[PDB]
Order: structure tokens, then C-alpha cells, then sequence
């Protein structure tokens, strides 16, 4: 509250681990659903049923121009990539299985450099 904080923890270091996580997602070789914005002209029922699209180019753009405040937004928008994957695809599709594979690499990295 109004002048009581807990000690502050080191975030200097953040932008750069979002970076190298973000590094290691685009370079997986299931990251191909990912890597770039669906196109919206040429996928039907995409632009209607997907609220918010969000893939790992355009993850890289906020994240090189300051759009991130703190490294949830971060989270938010990576799981975001996944969350919309699996409304759209079926578990049992080459896309489906890469969301899942790709989902698990990144919690365990992100579990592994920040908790």
C-alpha cells in the first residue's frame, strides 16, 4: 500500500530473457503454424472466430519497440498464440499437435528462467 512495498525484485534482465525465450519458439521446428500472422483473406472462418490473432512475428515487433509493460504481457500474448491454435484446430492435426508441443516447450521455459 502507500509507502509499504515488498523488496523489489531485479526485472532489468526481462527484455532480454523474453528475447532469447522468444529466440529459442521461433527457431523450434514445429514453430511453422506460428511464425507469422494467418491470413485473413485466404483462411475462412479465421477472421470472424479468432477475436484476437497474434503469432510469434508479431510477438518480436512489440517486443523490439517497448509494447511490453512487464513480462506477463508477454506470457499473455505467447499463451494467446496457443489459446487461439487449439479454438481453431483439431488436437488430432499436424497443427493441433504443434500448438501442444510448442504450449509445453514454452512453460518449461518460462518456468525455468523466471520461477
Amino acid at each position: 500500500s502507500m509507502s509499504v512495498k515488498k523488496p523489489k525484485r531485479d526485472d532489468s534482465k526481462d527484455l532480454a530473457l523474453c528475447s532469447m525465450i522468444l529466440t529459442e519458439m521461433e527457431t523450434h521446428e514445429d514453430a511453422w503454424p506460428f511464425l507469422l500472422p494467418v491470413n485473413l483473406k485466404l483462411v475462412p472462418g479465421y477472421k470472424k472466430v479468432i477475436k484476437k490473432p497474434m503469432d510469434f512475428s508479431t510477438i518480436r515487433e512489440k517486443l523490439s519497440s517497448g509494447q511490453y509493460p512487464n513480462l506477463e504481457t508477454f506470457a499473455l500474448d505467447v499463451r494467446l498464440v496457443f489459446d487461439n491454435c487449439e479454438t481453431f484446430n483439431e488436437d488430432d492435426s499436424d497443427i493441433g499437435r504443434a500448438g501442444h508441443n510448442m504450449r509445453k516447450y514454452f512453460e518449461k521455459k518460462w518456468t525455468d528462467t523466471f520461477k
